[PDB]
């Protein structure tokens, strides 16, 4: 249904080591040149471009093809992120999921939300 669930990753999600510092804005893909669309993993930071829908509208599939090859499940959209949330992915449930979590997550690259 259309309320986001809470993600059966949010609780125990891996983070590596020596994190980037995630900017508040100016972020490109870094397979493609785009600048939009663009989706940070919360275990790697890796910040790649959004999916390629079967009508032909979004991404070039990078953050998707980053998922296939990593198996990490969770993406936050730059761009989305409030002192009231954000747009969270899940690759491994394939739903936008909710993240109990995400302060904690996104304090890992250096992002503060209620900012
Ligand atoms: O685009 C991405 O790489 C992550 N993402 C984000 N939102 C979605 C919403 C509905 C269906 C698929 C997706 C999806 O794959
Ligand atoms: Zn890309």
């Amino acid at each position: 249904g259309e309320v986001r669930q809470v993600s059966k990753h949010a609780f125990s999600l891996k983070q590596l080591d020596n994190p980037a510092r995630i900017p508040p804005c100016g972020w490109k893909c870094s397979k493609c040149d785009m600048r939009e669309n663009l989706w940070l993993n919360l275990t790697d930071g890796s910040i790649l471009c959004g999916r390629r829908y079967f009508d032909g509208s979004g991404g070039n599939n990078h953050a998707v093809e980053h998922y296939r090859e990593t198996g990490y499940p969770l993406a936050v959209k730059l761009g989305t992120i409030t002192p009231d949330g954000a747009d969270v992915y899940s690759y491994d449930e394939d739903d936008m999921v909710l993240d109990p979590s995400l302060a904690e997550h996104l304090s890992h690259f250096g992002i503060d939300m209620l900012k």
